[PDB]
């Protein structure tokens, strides 16, 4: 079967500097592939908690979030420095709405961000913010560019959280069929649940070529929350025969580990 | 705009109530723009029976519906509880699976099992509308499921329910099950399929939409998605998803969105959950 990777972002949705380790461990044991440890540039405490995650947990690859700015990327690099398998996670707008202040040209100031990041960590995931509302041909150009720049994973979010399944699905497929190099890189889904269609949307992206799903336990999150890790994963498992995807998740420990995080973070 | 009917079941499926409170939920449901609100299960007990009649006397705009076992006695009781209701509807049905008929209904086979045409004619004389669910339609032989729908409509059936009883169906899988029926049921024009999806995989809302994009013109749902197990399709969601895409789905309902949020917070509190 085709392996689909799970990128849990549930730690950035609230915890002291050891309850985060306990949660991150629970996540490691549940079988997530990438767990986002934090936002290192914000404060010494977040930096310190990120390096602390990279010492306690090492099987899954540890990710840190940072703005598309050389200064931040390098600091993020200092914090992930002890990670067995590290990864930075950055991005910049792709919608005309967003771009408007640059020019669709100067936006390629993303490539610079990627190379900068590849020089300081193992993997790099660049996300195209507001991807759902970007000129498709243009986003195609931005994905190709970021991949060429070296990005390992390019994220295509439904930032508004208002897209219908087949739509988001057609968006992924379009990139699959129009990026001249998506073969050497994993596209990732990221659907907010504003219309309550995040699980259905993430699965739609998976059925079209996306090989990574961004989610959080109980879909916890800002506004109407993100994709529910438990739902996407459990849904996939039920229709393996039809779908043909594997998650490395340890389904049994799914409920209790879910109960742990949701009760520790006090959800 | 293509009209999609909202058939609410919170008063029934969200079984956690009080005859007083029932009407309060029942009218709020009414002043929200719901086409059909299943008021209950008469047979169950005299209380539910009475509660029903008492609703049909306080709410009158939307069509009041009663859930009932095919049992003819049960059906006539249903009617009797809806006598006063302006627009009365009887919701009844039978198993659709080779699994159910062989293992639950046992005495019957695909053919005797079409004693369903029998229940639809009886019900069709005691009440205005008659919705007929082909239970476990998600697992029934599509060919036979077609014949049942064909047969139950040519028996009077105004609305045929096609519920994913398991609740583990995928958006498109279900989309086809409705598409097929629209493409293989000689007389669907003489009626309308109604979706009833369960949120076991947290895919009820999406499923209902797939259903509506393939012919279903009615949608079963509850406030907040309350119901057995993982509950069923949430009303706010579907209703607000069709609205944020009118220009693409070309679908609308007689729902007063402007009341969704509040009416949802009082139906919630009322049930304490």
């Amino acid at each position: 079967g085709k392996r689909i990777f799970v990128f849990d972002t549930t730690l950035r949705d609230g915890l002291n500097t050891e309850e985060k380790i306990i949660v991150a461990k629970a996540l490691d044991e549940l079988g997530v592939d990438v767990i986002e440890a934090g936002f290192p540039v914000s404060s010494p405490g977040d930096f310190n908690s990120v390096v602390e995650i990279t010492k306690a947990v090492t099987r899954p690859t540890i990710c840190a979030l940072t703005r598309a700015k050389e200064a931040d990327i390098n600091i993020a690099g200092e914090a992930l420095r002890f990670a067995k398998r590290s990864r930075i996670h950055t991005g910049i707008g792709s919608s005309d709405i967003h771009i408007e202040s640059t020019r669709e040209n100067i936006l390629e100031m993303a490539v610079a961000a990627v190379k900068q990041a590849k020089k300081v960590v193992h993997e790099v995931e660049f996300f195209c913010e507001d991807a759902g509302r970007a000129d498709q041909a243009f986003l195609a150009r931005m994905v190709e560019a970021v991949i060429e720049a070296g990005a390992d994973v390019v994220n295509i979010p439904d930032t508004t959280g208002y897209m219908l399944p087949w739509q988001y699905g057609e968006r992924i497929k379009y990139l699959m069929d129009n990026v001249s190099n998506i073969d050497k890189a994993i596209l990732s889904a990221h659907c907010h649940n504003d219309l309550g269609l995040a699980t259905a949307n993430s699965l739609a992206a998976l059925q079209n070529g996306a090989r990574q799903v961004e989610c959080t336990i109980n879909g916890i999150g800002e506004r109407a929350g993100n994709t529910a890790l438990e739902e996407v994963v459990m849904a996939m498992e039920c229709h393996k025969e039809t779908l043909g995807l594997e998650t490395g998740i340890n389904h049994k420990k799914l409920v209790p580990i879910s109960h742990l995080v949701s009760t520790l973070m006090r959800m």
